[PDB]
């Protein structure tokens, strides 16, 4: 419970550097591991997780003054790339305690600077930031897959200024004239990590994480995204959307012109049956790449079941589309003419699928972002309400009928004409009491029609007025998935034309060595900073 | 690039009318044209567009200690 805990890990947290240096010079290791149950991540339970070491306490309990004491004491000094059973060190620990509090994330930020030049200037060689944990992730990689839009925020914005401490600072100023300055951001394990790219962990993860479609609004994500979409990616994704409307154009003739007389698998007699096999091979084979290409997607990003309709409503209906699309070849060589059925729901979804690529365009990107929420949030309550109503007041009146509407079905579909406008008031004449009839039907359409699709539009614009910025920020996501998708699977040999930025030569190496890095060119005014 | 620029027009730009002063007095042209591809209208390209004078510059950079020291300075 408290298992490895020593004495002096209580005087860190009892306010107590007098007797910190009491327990190190009386030889109280400094690298005891409070692997304890009450020390590990708190996943519910009553804990404080600060990284399995003395030194990382200090820097998750704010006492710099500590922190620096526990590195130059003469008595023994703490390992500073000194890692926890996680693997997490100290700057993957002080990760993990943040929680996105203006008060938490000035303190962090304000901490992490402070170990860093520490390291630097106990090791000017060894390189803390990219230690990586048991898992497999750096601070800033733990940072973005953990949802911490202010440490993240730091770390790319990361402009130090001291004589040996500007190899570690990334925000790079090149060049300035007047209120002129051109700033310079890394790079490096932003676009082309080898293990979990900045980019590659904010867009392939959970919407359980935090903070998703904030953190590519954090400098340099954003420019960068749209620099890769400005140099290669547009010109692929409409050429995608190009092939994909030639696709659907070719499903959708091959359907309108099927054969009518027989049974499948139909027979090539005329020339327009050639040239109608062929859009119909070549309709199977697209469901084949959106089937394979979905089977993808649920391997590689896991997906949980809630999140399905969250981030993935779009993958979803790709891969139903491409079932329907299988099912109507199983269909068409089993001799059924159902095939007809799975390749009308194909068509539907295939169509409206087009709504996908409007992620390349931003103000209809963000229409069917609103799209997808109103599905889910507004209109799956609402019929889920509206269905209670038709199936209360349906069975009321199908009750009463006697005699043909007779039929839960019939009575069902008359009284969701209401809704849609078309209500007879009058559809039957059979029953025994036309004042319950009407009452009824009244109550129904006062219900539904008057009060229940009129709150839904009420709904709907709270909503708007709510998910409007919400929906421009999951738009840059799904481009942002867009972007990587691409530059994955275009490129997937060679790697080498989608660099975005350039070698610019920054600095040094505090050896003496040049100090290249891949880097990202930002031009910027100021008015008020004149020095 | 750079396309007549003086050492004047740093000595503006660099906070630093100690040398502007310096620069004048020995001769230094307060009517140069920087004419160059950077002192152009931006346009996209990373530039400062001011005037393509010295006066210009001064103005545009907020400096009216300096601005007026260009017009009644002795020597031009
Ligand atoms: C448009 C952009 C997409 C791509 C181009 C596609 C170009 C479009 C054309 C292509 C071929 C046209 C056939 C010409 C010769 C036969 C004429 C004929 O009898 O027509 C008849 C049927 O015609 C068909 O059924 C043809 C099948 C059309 C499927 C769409 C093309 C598939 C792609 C592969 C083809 C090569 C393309 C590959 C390169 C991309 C016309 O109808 P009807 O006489 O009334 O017949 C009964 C109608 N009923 C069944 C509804 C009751
Ligand atoms: C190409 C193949 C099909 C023909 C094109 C058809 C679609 C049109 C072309 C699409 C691709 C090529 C256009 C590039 C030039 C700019 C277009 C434009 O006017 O943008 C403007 C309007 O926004 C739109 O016009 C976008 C609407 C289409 C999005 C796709 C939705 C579903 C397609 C179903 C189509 C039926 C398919 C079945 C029949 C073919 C500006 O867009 P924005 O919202 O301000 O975003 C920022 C703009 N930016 C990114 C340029 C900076
Ligand atoms: C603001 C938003 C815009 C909305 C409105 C936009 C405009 C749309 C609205 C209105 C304008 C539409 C004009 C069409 C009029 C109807 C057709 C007609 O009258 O007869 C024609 C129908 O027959 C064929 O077309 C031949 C059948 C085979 C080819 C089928 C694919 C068509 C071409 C590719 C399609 C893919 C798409 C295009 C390429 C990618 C000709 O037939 P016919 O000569 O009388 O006799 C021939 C014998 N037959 C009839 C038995 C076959
Ligand atoms: C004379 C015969 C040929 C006639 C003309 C052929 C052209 C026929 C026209 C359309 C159908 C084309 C083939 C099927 C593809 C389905 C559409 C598709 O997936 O588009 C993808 C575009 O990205 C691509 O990579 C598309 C393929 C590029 C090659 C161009 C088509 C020719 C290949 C076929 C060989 C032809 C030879 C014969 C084949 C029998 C969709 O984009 P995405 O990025 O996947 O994103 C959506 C899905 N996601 C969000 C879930 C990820
Ligand atoms: C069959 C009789 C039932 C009625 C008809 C059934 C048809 C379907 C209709 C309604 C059924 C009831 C569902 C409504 C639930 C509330 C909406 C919700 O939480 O949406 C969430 C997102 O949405 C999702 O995460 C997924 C939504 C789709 C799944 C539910 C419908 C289908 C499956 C169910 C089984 C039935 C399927 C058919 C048969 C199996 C969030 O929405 P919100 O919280 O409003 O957003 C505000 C955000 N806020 C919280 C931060 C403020
Ligand atoms: C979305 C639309 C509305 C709901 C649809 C889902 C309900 C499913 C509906 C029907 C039952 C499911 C099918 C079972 C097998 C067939 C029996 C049948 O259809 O009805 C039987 C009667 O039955 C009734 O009158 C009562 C049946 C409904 C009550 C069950 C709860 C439904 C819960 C969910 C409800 C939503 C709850 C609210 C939302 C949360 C037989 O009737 P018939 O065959 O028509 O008889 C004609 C006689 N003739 C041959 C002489 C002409
Ligand atoms: C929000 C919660 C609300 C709770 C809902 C509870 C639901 C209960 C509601 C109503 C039940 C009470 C009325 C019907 C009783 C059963 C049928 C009956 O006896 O009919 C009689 C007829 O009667 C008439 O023809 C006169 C109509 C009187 C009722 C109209 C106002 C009531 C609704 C006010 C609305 C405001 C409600 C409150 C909101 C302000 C006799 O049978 P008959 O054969 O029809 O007679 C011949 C007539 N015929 C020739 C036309 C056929
Ligand atoms: C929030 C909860 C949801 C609401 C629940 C409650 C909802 C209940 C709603 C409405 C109930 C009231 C309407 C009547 C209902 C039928 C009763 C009946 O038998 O009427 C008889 C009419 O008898 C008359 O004397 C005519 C007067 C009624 C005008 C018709 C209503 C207009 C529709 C809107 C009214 C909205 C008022 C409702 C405002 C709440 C019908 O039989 P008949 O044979 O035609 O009789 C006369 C025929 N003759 C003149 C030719 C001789
Ligand atoms: C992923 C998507 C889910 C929805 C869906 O697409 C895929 O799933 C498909 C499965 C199809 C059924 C499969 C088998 C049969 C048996 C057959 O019985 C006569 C057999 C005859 C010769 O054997 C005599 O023996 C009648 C038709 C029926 C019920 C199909 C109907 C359409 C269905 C429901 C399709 C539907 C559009
Ligand atoms: C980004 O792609 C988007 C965004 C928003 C909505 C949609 N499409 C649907 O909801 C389509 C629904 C549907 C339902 C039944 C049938 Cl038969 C066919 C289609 C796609």
């Amino acid at each position: 419970y408290y298992k490895g805990q020593t004495a002096l890990h209580i005087a860190i947290e009892r306010r107590n550097m007098a007797l910190v240096t009491l327990l190190v010079e009386n030889g109280a290791d400094v690298q005891a591991a409070a692997h304890g149950d009450f020390f590990k991540k708190t996943k519910g339970r009553p804990g404080f997780y600060f990284g399995e070491l003395p030194l990382s306490l200090a820097a998750c309990t704010n006492q710099l003054g500590i922190v620096k004491f526990l590195l130059q004491n003469s008595w023994q000094t703490a390992d500073i790339s000194a890692r926890d059973s996680v693997g997490n060190t100290v700057l993957h620990a002080l990760v993990e305690v943040a929680d996105n509090t203006a008060d938490n994330t000035k303190f962090v930020t304000s901490m992490y600077n402070e170990i860093l030049m520490l390291g630097a200037k106990l090791h000017p060689t060894l390189k803390l930031e990219e230690l990586t944990n048991k898992k497999g992730m750096t601070p800033l990689a733990l940072a973005a897959g953990t949802g911490k839009i202010g440490v993240l925020a730091y770390i790319l914005q990361r402009e130090i200024q001291e004589p040996e401490c500007r190899h570690l600072s990334r925000k790079f100023t090149e060049w300035a004239y007047g209120p002129v300055h051109s700033s310079l951001y890394d790079l490096s394990c932003i676009d082309t990590c080898e293990k979990n790219s900045v980019l590659e962990v904010i867009a392939y993860s959970s919407s359980e994480t935090p903070n998703r479609h904030d953190m590519l609004l954090v400098e340099p994500l954003n420019r960068l995204l749209q620099d890769k979409w400005d140099r290669f990616v547009k010109r692929i994704f409409y050429f995608n959307f190009l092939v994909y409307c030639l696709y659907m154009i070719i499903f959708t003739m091959a359907a309108y012109y099927r054969p009518v007389d027989g049974l499948p698998p139909f027979k090539m007699e005329k020339t327009g049956d050639y040239f109608r096999v062929t859009g119909e091979i070549l309709s199977v084979l697209g469901g084949v790449y959106f089937f394979f290409r979905g089977i993808q997607y649920f391997l590689q990003r896991r997906p949980s079941m809630k999140t399905l309709f969250v981030d993935s409503y779009s993958e979803m209906l790709f891969f139903l589309q491409s079932l329907f699309m299988l099912a109507t070849v199983v269909l068409y060589f089993s001799h059924l003419k159902e095939y007809v059925a799975s390749m009308v729901f194909s068509l539907a979804l295939g169509w409206t699928n087009m709504l996908y690529y409007t992620r390349g365009f931003q103000q209809m990107g963000i229409y069917a972002v609103m799209i997808e929420k109103m599905i889910l949030r507004d209109l799956c309550r609402f019929m889920f309400v509206y269905i209670v109503f038709l199936f209360g007041f349906s069975t009321a009146v199908v009750t009463l009928i006697e005699d043909s509407y007779n039929s839960l079905y019939s009575t069902c579909l008359e009284l969701f004409k209401f809704t849609i406008g078309m209500g007879d008031l009058e559809f039957t004449e059979n029953y025994d009491f036309k004042a319950v009839f009407i009452i009824l039907l009244l109550a129904y359409v006062i219900l539904t029609y008057i009060l229940l699709l009129n709150m839904l539009i009420a709904l709907m614009g709270e909503t708007v007025n709510k998910i409007a910025q919400e929906s421009k920020n999951i738009w840059k996501l799904q481009r942002a998935i867009t972007i990587l998708d691409t530059e994955k699977s275009f490129l997937k040999c060679m790697r080498k034309a989608f660099r975005s930025g350039k070698l610019l030569q920054v600095g040094y190496t505090p050896d003496g060595k040049d100090d290249y890095r891949w880097c990202f060119r930002v031009d910027e005014v100021n008015w008020t900073t004149w020095n």
